[PDB]
This record gives structure tokens, C-alpha cells and sequence, in this order.
């Protein structure tokens, strides 16, 4: 009466370690987020490799202005009305422009917007009109087919004039299916979308990074990878970049800040902030209009990001790497017992 | 510096035997149950002879499984992770297969069919034209507005002639949402204790009964307001017969099983010899082969081989009827009324 | 060959959380400890909801003076001779003396623990020494003998002597001591000289107490005995139905505690032992046995000031200016 | 915060390092005796039943006496009810009989109403008494043993407990106890509400008290019989307990499984089970509120603490258990209990594994 | 704070399927070049360990009738071991492993200390194969021991070495001229210390990694060095998994210590017959020059009865994979990881 299960082994970022082998302020954290051919330059280059998650608790217009000021991009959450998301995008695009400020060709704050695989025919034109610099399908591993239909719609109507990412995927088949559908980048994570959650983020990132590099040799097209979720400590960021991720999406990290849209609460003499995932009914069933957890209040986004990126820049110096591609080439990543 | 916001399994519960000294014959125990909603005092439109249905899975419910389970009085829900044409062909193959047995008006077998929240506008008519007796929304995210829009579509076109169930839910909000949307029966995510169906499935026979008790409490509360009884389906996590009796006693009207049925000859998977012992291949609906059926090796697990469905179901229900005699119940409604369910803190070998 | 056990589920304080929905110094921490009728005023109202345990390692005359100064009551331990306990009670009532808890004669309020054995000689001696309130230091398994001590006090003194009883964990245990005339009911798993779930027991008795409050109109205050690990557990117990809290290890860490201060690996600690230890259960043999050590925390004044300031701060977030307001407005959720 | 605890080990972690089993003498004393002299009461088998409402009544006392053991009628009842149970065993007409050739029975007493319960049980014909305390050895057990030695001297034999240490043994010994009970079942001197699992007794307290008993016998020349209280169901644990120094073993849930137990038999899904509850339960602890059979109005949620598997008759099971106890003694090279305690090579099993 | 720089057992692996009498359990012991035959070829892929409690002269004869070779333990005097090797090689002869003289093939263990006087006495007594029993793993003293035999006997005397767990360990003993390489599967480590692991709890990770290094060394030099899985196996399925993972033959200690031919005493442990046992890490083995029971293993009867049972299931398992000999199993077997096993 025995049953055998054959699940592939997965690991987290805490099971690995960057082994070092000289000015930390001389390290460039610029990274691409739009696919580019060999030798060419990406259409959108961030100044820091941080993006905020596509969640009601993370990415509003206040978060988008703050993160763009530091060199990142916020992906405004799409579990709201089409008019609200476009209005949120429009407020970032019109807030007047911090040496690492990320601006477009018209000197406006760069911002992203999340879309779903359902109302994209009405949602994409409104977000494009609002000035969204880049889009990202906010889905999970098991909805890859409907991510492909959404990418096909964008490419059929806009060609390559609208930048759109897709995710999440965890393996080669998921990466290649979105890659050949025209995804300008690919998000890697065990969650995403309105699916409920329960890491395996390191294994997922390593597997997709191997398929991405293989896809680069096969086609000459470099597709940036976004590691979505699983960053608990600042040394995990450098580890994710070294494993192949070109930028990192974080939710809980940004929900702690002043610019986060959730409420600040005093919980036993310690200031905390409300938090919930997109699997919550208030997010999954936003059309019908409840706290999942609390995260500790951390202060301003600028103060925390500068601390996190100083650790990243100083770690890359110890590895003899002055930029992210150089880190991905010289990094020694070993297991920790 | 971080805080989150309990569940129990069927292994933690026990039925206290009734006080009666009168002898109870297990063969006189009736296992009939309703599967579609009905008003207070009226008879359900569909009544199964046994409280077992097969899951909406590629590795469980094909046409052969549909004929075998209908012969024993149950209903199979043909899986919908396939083309609309191949699903209607499997539905028609069970209906047109010539015929205790669960039959419709035309003495044909009773079969079910799963639907999704995307192509229902063209899949629901094809399945009804194929002769499906009851439908069920197979959702991977739980109760959502897309389950509602699918339910609104069926009601707006067929009224109440076509019966469609929906799920999964675990709490009162989920039940009342699908109940107020017109669902004929509500499915409870017992196997994983969650509303979603994702690639990582829970172990065999490790279902969570807490979700079933919570929805049964909302169903009885809802039945007391509107006078409408919504049949509850306990979905997954059960293989042991005593867990079937517990599920029924806790308020479940019928039980959906996947891995329980994949062990049988009529399962559509391949039988393999694993060092003498016969085994059966298996994979969940969250696997890439099912989730990406439009794009078309692929073995998630080996389940033990258990022979024929007729032999195994007869043994499982022989113990269910015997357990209901010990509780003093001759039918499932009596079980839900007379069951003294206690919580077991621990067990021990002597 | 299986055996089946049917133990009731029991949760600790660490599994619950107070969710908020005001100046902290405006919060009143006063609370009753003697039963009062619907709308009446209790015979003894503490200024802070803290009382010290009935233990050799906790409540002596120095503890009673220090805790009464802050507004609490110490229950002098009864695992000793009748003269020794009465002398310590007398030492507190005769200490000369803003939130100070005083009786009608401007004397420090103190309690005293009695057992279910020598009460016929110990109760009058404690009454004569000036004990403002008594408490039967027992456990769940001695409810009958807790009643007989209550039946003795009520028979000889009526309601002129206030006496509480504990511990109980159930509805059936609360009503038994309530009918016997207990002025308050102590809730806890331990208690007495037995050897050693506090949240579940507190929620259960609070329901039985509230139900008993509608049947009779008499409000019997509840004392949560033991299980307070952190300062935010205090506001949790109060919001769950407890009117005051009994702490043992919390108080033995202070200077005013009678235990020896000990340097242990550079960290100053203090000795500690429970009433189930031989030195306490069999005090008659004694007219060394250290069960555990607790960290030396400093003065009772400075620590109680910090613990209550957090309590007052949490109640402000919950929109409660007093303990009764807290027990009505508090939103308590389960926390994994 | 640092705390103090001693390493405790169960019976399953010990092993006896290695004859006709029928010739083995399972006889053992249960009352103290001076060096060289015999014992007043010599059981034929080393088993006694627990002073519990769910174990020892008149039927249990009769059946266990026919097999050579003694039952201790529970005191969690009226003095009249316990005296009637003791009297029914005596006046009921191998077997363990007294001088009058009546069944030998024991009775439990508490430290509260001993001035009326002890005379009533002695009048009823109790051959031996035992103090049941929920708090462990205390001054109230001393005052109870002082009263018995004052009114009856040594005519009435009384045991006390439970203990887990040297000081506890010497306290009841210097108080005049005829035998001393070791809190093996829960590893504690107390009998509280929650109970340990079936067969999870702590041998550490038995070994520590056996060392104190052997040292007390070396000074005064008085041998105090030791009782291992509970925590044993397996036959090998019985031989282990006897080997570690226990002169006789008291079992609760071992005897509750039998038909001679006063609890209800229940058909649970085709398997016969018996209701069970410990002496820490309110029905036993608050027995003064159900004095005339008020406990049969209690429901399953209120009255039944546990389901134990029905094991049939006492005589059938004890014969199976003792037949293997006698066979285990053969592998150790011992024909009697005293020889076991001197020849037993007891070792610690660091681990067991399947091959 | 104290960062430290992952192994799986045989229980976590499963052979994915694609006449058991037709199956050949023959396997080589000694090195050979691509194309030629092996100097010593087994009939069954089982050897007994180099331990006081497993390999006497009785075990050498019994394992020789069934087709295996026993390595006589070297924790004894040089004359005592030589007399044990002599008795097996002088005991008169269906699957027996015999030399050209039609005498029983037997092995003997040596150490890196007295080899200059112990190796001659063992070869002089007729030991076919030798094996270095090391306590620290692969080291220089194992290389100099190998340099001694190759300098005095050339390649006439065959000597194996171990234990290794890694690629560097295999290549070190390979370049040093070892005839076979032994892998520390039982303890998953390079050493053989006091505390031994559990029966049947061997680590397959060391066997896979060394087989990867053995196949690389074979493709670069054309010299096949047989691999030995040393310990941690009593289950027949773990034998087939080890053979499929690259191991050519398996070394077992507690598996053979349970049989009547074991040198230990048979005891009656409460109606159940048991066998005494102790590892080479015990003082009675490591302090054999100065001159009790570490464990009780279950008595299983005779070697012939149980070994025939284990190998009949090994042949039956090899049929379910589609392999008729051990080389074919190493090429056709599909080995997968079992995330978990559940009971229905
Ligand atoms: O409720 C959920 N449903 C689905 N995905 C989630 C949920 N919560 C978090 N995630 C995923 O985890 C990410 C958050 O990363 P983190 O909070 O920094 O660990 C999101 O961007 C999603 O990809
Ligand atoms: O891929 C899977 N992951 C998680 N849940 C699944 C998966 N496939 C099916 N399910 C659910 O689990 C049920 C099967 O329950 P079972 O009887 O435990 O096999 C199905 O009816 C679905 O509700
Ligand atoms: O040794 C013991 N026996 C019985 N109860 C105890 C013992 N030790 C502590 N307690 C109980 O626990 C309380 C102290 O709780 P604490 O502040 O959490 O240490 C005391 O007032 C008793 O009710
Ligand atoms: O209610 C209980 N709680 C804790 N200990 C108990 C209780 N009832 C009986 N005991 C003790 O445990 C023994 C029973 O051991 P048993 O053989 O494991 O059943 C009795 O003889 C008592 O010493
Ligand atoms: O004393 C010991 N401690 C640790 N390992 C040992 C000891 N004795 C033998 N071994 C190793 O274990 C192998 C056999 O173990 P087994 O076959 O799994 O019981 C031997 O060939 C040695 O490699």
C-alpha cells in the first residue's frame, strides 16, 4: 500500500553563499529590463535592480514616484479598476522630477503597470495612454497559455512599441513559451497572480537562468530575468543577481516603508504595517469592492534602499565585479550546510 | 517582528457509538444522497445511489471510469483539461453505452462533465448537447468572479435545466458567494485545505476536515434563511472508509476522490510493474501536461494498484454501512443528525 | 490494539493577538478584586491590576510593601507557620505609608494565602494581623476542600472577611466556588503544592463568569494566575476577561524578592522555586533546593512602571480608557 | 532563565543481558520485614491493581486474588461503599488467601477522613491499606501513618507514596510505611489531571529509589518493599521493573482492559473498547458530589477520558503475561524475584533499528 | 557566525522500469584496459567486510561456494591472518569462485604499518586479492603501501584501496596503482571511527560522485577501475541500486555478521536468537596488539540460504529494468529521486 512521489529538489537563497575572491561607490547597479539582441542596448535600463511587486499592499502612485526617484520601477497593481490603475500610472508620469532618478525620453518618472489575462483588451490601451513605460502580466505558473494569448494581443496590436513582461515561471518550458511569445522580460517565482500561496526560489531562478542563457546562444536575444519573491535579507539580493537575475521584485520589503499604501499600526509598542497577498479575497475579488499579516515599519524608502544597495555594491567589490554582468560572470556560489 | 493568521485532519476525529442495543443490519443502510440543490421538503433533481464521485482529472475520470462508477451508483465528472470535442465524445460514449445502476430518464448512465471559466460559452452547449447530466466548474483559483460569470451564463441561457456545481471553498464567504450565484452544489477544498488547485498536491488520505465543518455550518445556516439545501461535496484527501463516514457525518453530501479511483483498472493511466508489485501512474491537474493541454514522461507519482472498481468500492461501502449501523443510522441524513463526533487528542499502540 | 484519548484543546497566550481599532496617562488601570452586585462598588479596588503569587520565592513583607506602594496587592505565602505569615502580614499593615493602595485606616493593603487544612487556626490569626483579603492557595483537584474553607469563613465571618479561591479551569469549577461565596475566582493550570493552556482556561471561566453574572447579578472578578511571559500578555489577559493578573516569576526578579541574588556566568540572576518543591510543600520539616534561576531585573518600581506604561499604551490604541472598556472593545485574533 | 532537570529514561531503553519457566517463583513480599525474618503478606504474583475508580472494585479484587495478586479498592467513594467492596471480596469464599482462607484484598485511604475510613476498612477485613495522595509525600501522609501506628500499632499494614527520590523514600520509611510506591507512570510524585501514555513509565525513579531502599536496608536491617506504580503494559517492562528493584508492580490501564473492570464495554466500529478515566478527573476528584451513583448521568464529553482496547478476561491475560515474565527470568538465570535483582545484567539500549 | 561548507540515502532512490535465471551477476574486481578481461571475476557481486566480527576462515569458505570473496580481517597477528587465509585456500572445492589451482578464492586485509612483513605472509599463504583497511581515508601512507607492492610484486599481487567519497580521492588512489577503489557508502565519510551508522542507512551520494570520476578516468586512460560500495546495505533493492549507480561489487559487514558462519557468538535474547557484533572502531579491534559487545544484530541463519534469497530478488529486479548483466544495468537503468513515500 505504498505510493511514490517524484518531486524535483528545490532550495532557497539561504542555502547558498557568495564566496569573495576596490571602491564600493564605483560599482554600477544599472541593469536591463527589456530584451535586446547581442551587442545592442536595451530600450529601458534601470539604475538600480529593484522593482516593487504588483500588489495592492505595495505599488501605488506614491511607491512609484519614490522608487523611480531611487532608480527603480514600480509595477502599479492591477487588482483594481482600469480607470484607477491608469490614474495611478498618470500621477507618476506627471509628478515632476537624486542622481539615480530614472526618467523617460521626456524627463518623466518611469513607471510600470500590471495587467491580467482577462480584460487586457480594455486595460492595455488605457495603461499605454496613461504613459506606462512597461507592462507585466501578473499571473502564475499554471496559467502560461493565457499569458501567451495576452502577449499575442499586445504584439498583434502594438508590435514591439509596447514593452510587456510575463510571469511567473519556474522551468525551461515556461520560460521558452513566454520567450517565443515575445515577452520583453520573464518573471521567476513560485507564486504570482491571485493564486493562493503556502520556497524553491533559488532553484527556480537557477533553472530559468540556465534556460535563458541557452536561449541566448540559440537566438542571440538576451531576455532579462526578474526574481520575484523570496528576498529576506539584503545579501539575498546580491545572491539573486549572481545566480542570473537581472533585477529583483520585492513585496514585503517595500510594504514596510512610508510610501507603502497600507496602514501603520502600533502592535505591542512596535510600529508595524498591514500586509496581504494578491490571493486574499480583497485583491482576488476586488470587483466586489481583512489583513493577512503584519510587517515591521522600517521608515523611508530612500533610507532603506540606500542601505541595501551599499551592501550590494560592497559585496560586488569583494567579488571583483564593477557591474551586474561582471558579477554574474565572476561569482562563486556554493552550498551552505 | 512578523505575525500571521488552525486546521485538523480526519485522523483526529471519531464517531462515538450510539446507545442503541437493537441489532442493525448493514445491508439495510441506504447510501443515497442528493447532488443538486432543492427546496425544503422536495426531492432533489439528481440522487446518486452511492456518495462517491470521481475527480475532474486526466488521470481519473475518462469514459471507462464513467461507466464503471455509474454501474455502482456514482457519477464521474469527465475531465475538462482537453478539447471541447474530445470531452463531448467521452460524455456521449458513456451516455450511449448501454445499461445499483444510476440511470436517467432514458435508462442511460448518469455522467458529469467539468467546465472552466474561459471557453464556457462554447463548451457548455457542446457538453449539454452531448447529454451531460450535471456540470461542475473546475477552477484553479477558488471562488472568483469568473466562476460567477460562468454560473450567470448558464442561468441566463438554460435557466435551471442544466445543473452546474462550483468550487472550491473553505469558509462561509466562499459558500454564500457561490450559493447566491446559483450553484447547484458547492465543492469544499478538503484535500489540501485550500481553495486553489496548484501543482503541489497534499498526501494521500491527509485531507483537512476543518474546511468541511466550516462550510457545513454555513450551509445549514443558509438553509435556515432561504429554505434551500445546497449539497456539499468533500473534495479530496480521503481513501480510508472511516474518513468517508466522518466526512458524510460532518455534513458532506457526497465525496469527490481522485487518487482513490486512479488505482483501479478503469483508471486511464498505465499499469506498471515496480519490482513485482503492480503500480499505477498518476499526475495531478496542476501538472504541466494538464495545465497546458492546449499545447499538445509526465509521471508525478506511482499509486498502488488495487484491482477493479466494483470490488474495491463494494468493500469500502460495506464498511461505511457497517460504521453507520454502529452510530445508529440507516441513511446519510440520519448519520448527520445522530452522529456524536469527538476530537481525538492522541492514539497509542498497546 | 489502539487507545484513544480525548483531551480538550488548550491554547497559550502566545497564540492570540490584540488588534487596535487618546493619551496613555489618561488610561485607568483600576480594577475590582471583591465581588460586587450589579451597579455596586467593590469593597476593594486596586489601582493597578497586578498581584504577586502566593509563593515563598515571591510574596513576603517586603514584596507586599513595594507592590502596595505601586497600587497592587501581595498575597503573603502560606507555606510557613501561622505566626510567621501573620507577622509578615502585620509588618505590611504597620509600615507607615499617588497610586498607593491604602485601606480605611491609611494602611497598606495586603493579602494572605490560606490552605484547606489549618484554616480554623490560620484564618483568625491572619484576620487579627490585618489581612485585607484572603485567598485559598489550592489547585483544580481540591475544589471540595476549597469549598469547606469557604464554608468555614462564611459560617464564622459571613461577608466581613474577603477570601478568594483557586485554581479553576472550567465552568463547573467556577460555579462551585461562586456558590460557596468566593469573593474572586483564580484561574490557572497550577496553584497549590501540586507539581507543574492558560488562555483557554481564562476564556472558559470568563464565559462562565459572564453567564453567572446574568443569572445572579453578582460580578465575581477573575484572577489570571501564571503564564504571563511578556508585558503584552498582561493586556491580553485583561482583554480576555481577567480583572487582575497574578505573577510569580515576574516579581521574584526584583530586589524586594526574598530570594538570593546570584552571579551566574557574569549575569546577575535570582533563585527561584515553586510551591511544589519540598522546601515549600513540606515546610513543617524545616520549621539549597533551587528549582531554577531567573534574571535579576532591578527594582520593582522601575519594572512595574515600564510594564504598565505598555499596558496603558496598548489600551489607548484599542480605544479603551479603562479595563472594562478594554474587555468590550478588544479584538482578539488567533496568530500562527 | 536556567532550570534544573534530571535525565529520565523509559523502560523501553533498557535491556536484560542473558531452565524451566514453570519452576520460576513469582512470589514477592509487600510488607516490611527485618533481616532474616519472613514477610507478613507474600503475594504469589507481583501484580497489584491501581487504587482507581476505573480499575479496582470487588470483581477486580476477586479475580486478581484468585491469580495470586492483591487489588486496592479505590477510596474515591463513600466510606460505606468502599467498606462494602472490601467486605464482598473477603466474604466471597494460585489463589492468595489469608489465615481465614478468604481472598486477600487491599484498600486505599486518603489523608483527610482516615479517622473514620481506616476503622471501617479494618472492620470490613482489609488485609493491607495504601495512602493515595495527589500531591506526593507530605506531612499529611506522616500524620496518617502516625494515626495508624497509634491505634493499631503494626496490626494494620499501610503503604504510602508516590516517591521518586531518596528523601521521599526515607520520609515515609521513618514514618513507618510498610511499602513505598514509586511514581513511575508519570515520573512524578503527583497524580494530576493529565496522565502519561500507556506503557511510558519512567524507570529512572524506580532505580533511584531502589538505591535508597538498598541503602536503608543496609543500615537498619529493615527491607521496605518497593512498588512500581503504573507506566507498564508490556511483559518485558514487568521483568525489567522487577529486575531494577521493584518487588511488585501496580497497574491501572493494564487491568482496565479486562472484563472484570467496572467500566462500560463499547463496540467502537466493530472493535470492543472500554471507557477509562484517571483519578485526576472530576468524577473521581469530586466524588463527594456523585455519592449515590451520580456519575452515570455524565455524558461522554464529561465522563470518558480515554478508550482502552478490550482484552478479555483477567486470568487469560495475566497467565499470558506471567508466562513470559517467567521465561525472561530463565534467560537471566533466575528462578525467583530476589535472584533476578542480584543476577540481572541491565544495559542501556542507545537505539533500536529494523533490518 | 560559523558558516559551514548534501547527501541522500538509498531509501530516496527508485529504479524506473522500462528470465531472472538468465541474469548474470558476474562482475570484475581488478583493473583492466578497454577490451581485455579481468584477472579476477566474481560470480556474485558480494564481499564481506574487513572486520573481526564478519570475516573469519569459515566466512571465507562459505562466501566462496556462493561466488564471492571474503577479505580476512587484518586486526590480528600476521600469523593468525595468514593461517586464516591458508585454511580457506586449502579447503577442498555450482557457483564456486575458484582459482587456477581449483582452490577457493579468498581475500585479505592489510594496513599502512606492517605491510613490509604482512604482505609477503599473505601472498605466501595464497591470498588472491588484498585490500588496504584505512582508518583516516585515502592518505600518503596508503600510497606508499601501494608503491611497496607494485615495487616488489609488480602487478602479480592485486591490492585495493579506500575509502574515497570524492573525485580527488579516487584519482589519487587510481594514479597510485590501486586495483579497485572502495567508496565510503556506509558512513558517508572517508574515515572508519568508533560510532558506526545504522544498518541499511548507507549514503548513495558518495557512490554516484565516484562513479562519475571513475567513468571520466576510464574515458581518459582506457583503464577500468572497479568500484566497491562499502557498507550501509542489507536490503536487496539497495544492492540493485548500488550496482546500477556504478558499483561493481558491494562490501557488507552487518549483512554477513547475522549468519551462522559469522565468528561471533549466538545468544538467545528472550526467545529470539541474536548475534553479537562490534565494529573495527571498537578497542578490541584497534588494540588487537595488547590482547566486548557493541551491538546485537538479528540472527538470520546460514549464508547460502539468505544470499540466494537476496540475489534471486536482485536478478528479478534487474529483469524489470531490462538488463541481463551488471554492465547493462549501469547503462540502461533509469534512477529517479523519491521525494517521499506514503502508505495508503
Ligand atoms: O497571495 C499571494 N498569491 C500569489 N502570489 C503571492 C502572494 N503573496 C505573495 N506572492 C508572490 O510573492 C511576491 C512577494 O515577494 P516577497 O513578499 O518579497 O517575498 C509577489 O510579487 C508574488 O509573486
Ligand atoms: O495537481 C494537483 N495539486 C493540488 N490539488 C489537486 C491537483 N490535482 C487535483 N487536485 C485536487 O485534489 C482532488 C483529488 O483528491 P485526492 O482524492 O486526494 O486525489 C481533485 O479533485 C482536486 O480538487
Ligand atoms: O510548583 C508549582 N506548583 C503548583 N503551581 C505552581 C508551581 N509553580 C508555579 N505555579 C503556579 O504558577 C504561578 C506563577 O506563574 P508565573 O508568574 O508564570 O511563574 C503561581 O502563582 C502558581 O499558581
Ligand atoms: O488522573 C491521573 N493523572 C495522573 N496520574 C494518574 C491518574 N490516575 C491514576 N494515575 C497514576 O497512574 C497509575 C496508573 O498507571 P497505568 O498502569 O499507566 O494506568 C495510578 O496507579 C496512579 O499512580
Ligand atoms: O567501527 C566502525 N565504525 C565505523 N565504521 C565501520 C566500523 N566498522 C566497520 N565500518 C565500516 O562499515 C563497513 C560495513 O558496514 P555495514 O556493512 O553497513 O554494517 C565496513 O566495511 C567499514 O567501512
Amino acid at each position: 500500500a505504498m505510493a511514490f512521489y517524484f518531486e524535483e529538489p528545490s532550495r532557497t537563497f539561504s542555502e547558498f553563499l557568495l564566496v569573495p575572491g576596490c571602491v564600493p561607490t564605483n560599482v554600477s547597479l544599472k541593469t536591463p529590463i527589456v530584451k535586446f539582441k547581442k551587442g545592442e542596448e536595451s530600450a529601458i535600463t534601470m539604475n538600480i535592480p529593484l522593482v516593487s511587486a504588483i500588489m495592492q499592499a505595495v505599488s501605488d502612485d506614491n511607491m512609484g514616484i519614490a522608487l523611480a526617484t531611487e532608480g527603480g520601477v514600480s509595477f502599479i497593481f492591477g487588482s483594481q479598476s482600469i480607470e484607477s490603475e491608469a490614474a495611478m500610472v498618470s500621477r507618476v508620469k506627471n509628478h515632476k522630477s537624486n542622481k539615480l532618478e530614472l526618467l523617460d525620453s521626456s524627463k518623466r518618472y518611469v513607471v510600470g503597470a500590471g495587467i491580467n489575462t482577462r480584460d487586457y483588451e480594455e486595460r492595455v490601451p488605457a495603461l499605454v495612454e496613461a504613459g506606462a513605460d512597461i507592462l507585466c502580466i501578473d499571473s502564475s505558473e499554471g496559467y502560461s497559455e493565457w499569458q501567451k494569448r495576452t502577449l499575442d494581443y499586445v504584439r498583434g496590436k502594438y508590435g514591439d512599441t509596447v514593452k510587456v513582461g510575463a510571469g511567473n515561471v519556474v522551468d525551461r518550458d515556461g520560460f521558452r513559451y513566454l520567450a517565443e511569445a515575445g515577452a520583453d522580460f520573464v518573471k521567476v517565482g513560485v507564486g504570482g497572480g491571485s493564486i493562493c500561496i503556502t520556497r524553491g526560489q533559488a532553484t527556480a531562478l537557477i533553472d530559468v537562468a540556465k534556460a535563458r542563457d541557452e536561449y541566448f546562444e540559440e537566438t542571440g536575444v538576451y531576455i532579462p530575468i526578474c526574481s520575484d519573491g523570496g528576498i529576506v535579507y539584503d545579501y539575498h539580493m546580491t545572491l539573486a543577481l549572481a545566480m542570473g537575475a537581472d533585477f529583483i521584485m520585492l513585496g514585503r520589503y517595500f510594504s514596510r516603508f512610508d510610501e507603502s499604501p497600507t496602514n501603520k499600526v502600533n502592535l505591542n509598542g512596535t510600529y508595524m504595517k498591514e500586509y496581504w497577498g494578491e490571493g486574499a479575497n480583497r485583491a482576488r475579488n476586488w470587483q466586489r469592492y481583512g489583513v493577512d499579516s503584519y510587517v515591521p515599519y522600517a521608515g523611508s524608502l530612500k533610507d532603506n534602499v540606500a542601505i541595501s544597495l551599499s551592501k550590494v555594491r560592497s559585496t560586488m567589490c569583494n567579488c571583483g565585479a564593477l557591474n551586474i554582468p561582471e558579477l554574474q560572470q565572476k561569482a562563486k556560489i556554493t552550498l551552505v550546510s
